[PDB]
């Protein structure tokens, strides 16, 4: 049976609204290292992460997710170089705002797919490596846009197909992944943001009138899914409950 | 009830194997004005575009769709000046290249946003535009991956979930769209390509077993479609028919 107990796990964009939080919960447990990527330098957050639970080592390393491949390559080098192996790779980093084409995109997917590639060269079976798992964030706008923000729910709807492939590529490459996707939760991101060309100037105020969970509910149900680790799962945590898509086949390719 | 009779078209990656034929297909209407906006430069091509139907005027601009929004800004307003108006644009380019990280979704995501972002500039009814149409090609790979092109198949995921949000702005913006999304069509595209990570090296042989249909029919379809003028449509192009595709509500954000 899967446990986090005594993994290691580099979780990029553990800082956030529901990063921390996920950074916490993953710290009732006793995993070895917990290794905390992000562009968010805050000092006083990764004191209160280390003073959690003194049997996990947490370390921080600045991360910007856009990148090039080859600096991630670098900073992944120095990691499992420190580490040795990495268990578990959560990819989080994530932007809302459509004034923000290229921007979102490079974070939101480029930079999650960068990532991806980057660790493979050290997991992937056929080099040698011993696999390992992967937990991208998705979002429910990956299932069903918010139409107001179409650029970001766009790039959400690639991290969905784009994970549901890699787990399909599991036996290949013996590295199993799955998407958490958020339902609406209270965190900075949806507190105030841009429509794409104003179409809605509203769309915070619009949205946060409708259920939404805190992050701490959805942090909670975050590392349940982790501790299920089920390869393909489309876990979908919304209103404070763990539940799962099942993925419409619309089409095949045979193979 | 809409035709393409007298209307000016702007088709980006109208020179490809599917474009070309489309191309072909929609002088067989009396458009007012076909522009064809490509990378590949085909005097040939043009010349022959040119022939099949005397009503209409073909003119051709070389553009590539990863430059910057303000490149094609600068574009669109020449062409805006030579016709005055323009009624429907047809956002077609892609590539297939799994070792093209950046590149794939710079082609296929971010390139397709900035064009139909810089013609709302044009058409936004909030601009005092016209409105106008978009007809986004996607795939079937956004409904459901060919998991060896993970990357690939996550930017056209990105494309279906864009263009259904641009046809629920449509209220907004004064600007309607549709994707039409083929199935494997017989063009170069499909002979030769790389798989992420190599994870398939024979992807495309194992592909081509299974079945094809030919970019005519693709084109026959893809004009029978924007006829119909159905804003909202997600079209499935495959086996050599035309089909509505039915989107699954897994979440909806209440707004
Ligand atoms: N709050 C919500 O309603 C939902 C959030 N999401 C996703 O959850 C994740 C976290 O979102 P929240 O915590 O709500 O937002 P947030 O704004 O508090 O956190 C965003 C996180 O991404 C990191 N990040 C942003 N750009 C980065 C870059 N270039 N390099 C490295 N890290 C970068 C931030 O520093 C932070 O750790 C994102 O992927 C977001 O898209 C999914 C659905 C719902
Ligand atoms: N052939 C197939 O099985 C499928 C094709 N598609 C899509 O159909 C479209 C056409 O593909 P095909 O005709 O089969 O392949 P193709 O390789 O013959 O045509 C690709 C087209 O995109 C253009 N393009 C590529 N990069 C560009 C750039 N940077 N700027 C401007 N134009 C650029 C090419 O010059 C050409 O017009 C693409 O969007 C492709 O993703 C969708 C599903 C099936």
């Amino acid at each position: 049976s899967f446990t986090l107990t005594n993994k290691n796990v580099i979780f990029v964009a553990g800082l956030g609204g529901i990063g921390l939080d996920t950074s916490k919960e993953l710290l009732k447990r006793d995993l070895k290292n917990l290794v905390i990527l992000d562009r968010i330098e805050n000092p006083a957050a990764i004191a209160e992460l280390k003073a959690i639970n003194p049997k996990v080592t947490v370390t921080f390393y600045p991360y910007d997710v856009t990148v090039p491949i080859a600096e991630t390559t670098k900073l992944l080098k120095t990691i499992f170089a420190q580490l040795k192996t990495v268990d578990v790779l959560i990819n989080g980093a994530g932007i809302l705002d459509d004034h923000q084409i290229e921007r979102t995109i490079a974070v939101n997917y480029t930079g999650l797919v960068n990532t991806t590639t980057a660790i493979l060269d050290f997991w992937d079976k056929r080099k040698g490596g011993p696999g390992g798992i992967i937990c991208n964030i998705g979002s429910v706008t990956g299932f069903n846009a918010i139409y107001q923000v179409p650029v970001y729910s766009g790039t959400k709807a690639a991290v969905v197909n784009f994970t549901s492939s890699l787990a399909k590529l599991a036996p290949i490459t013996g590295v199993t992944a799955y998407t958490v996707n958020p339902g609406i939760t209270r965190t900075t991101l949806v507190h105030k943001f841009n429509s794409w060309l104003d179409v809605e100037p509203q769309v915070a105020e619009k949205l946060l009138a409708h259920p939404t969970q805190p992050s701490l509910a959805c942090a909670e149900n975050f590392v349940k899914a982790i501790e299920l680790n089920q390869n393909g799962a489309i876990w979908k945590l919304d209103l404070g409950t763990l539940e799962a898509i099942q993925w419409t086949k619309h089409w095949d390719s045979g193979i």
